[PDB]
């Protein structure tokens, strides 16, 4: 490591030193108890007309005194570009919505745990 510079007259820029880009998020739910039934969460799906494709899948809201409520400490309209590691984005709202129960029978079968990936640029443009 170690490495810079100095001097500079003027600098045609305000600042740059790491290129922007959406963060993601992964938060970990056990299905122990909650598997039996579920994770316990329900979700909503958006379609555009614009692109007239399928945004994908979005949380709608938590069951707080569930399970999930540990995590519910998130907010709905979390889109899930992906869960347990299997995407989403490229399934539709059924089969996306499909894979859930899955990997949350499947995952939370042998593993008991369910991963869940979301996408939320730096800032909802705000200033």
């Amino acid at each position: 490591g170690s490495s810079g510079s100095s001097g500079l007259k003027g600098e045609p820029d305000c600042y740059a030193l790491s290129l922007e880009s959406s963060e993601q998020l992964t938060l970990e739910i056990p299905l122990n108890d909650s598997g039996s039934a579920g994770l316990g969460v329900s979700l909503k799906g958006n379609k555009s007309r614009e692109t007239g494709t399928d945004l994908g899948i979005f949380i709608k809201s938590i069951i707080h005194g569930g399970a999930a409520f540990k995590d519910g400490r998130l907010r709905m309209n979390d889109q899930l570009i992906a869960v347990n590691g299997e995407t989403l984005l490229g399934k539709s709202n059924h089969e996306a919505m499909e894979t859930l129960r899955r990997s949350m029978s499947m995952e939370g079968n042998i593993r008991g745990m369910i991963q869940l990936v979301i996408l939320r640029r730096s800032g909802p443009s705000s200033g």
